[PDB]
């Protein structure tokens, strides 16, 4: 949800 709350989050929430 908060993909902004680590590098992983980031990477999988922008990838889709």
């Amino acid at each position: 949800r908060n993909c902004f709350e680590s590098v992983a989050a980031l990477r999988r929430c922008m990838y889709g």
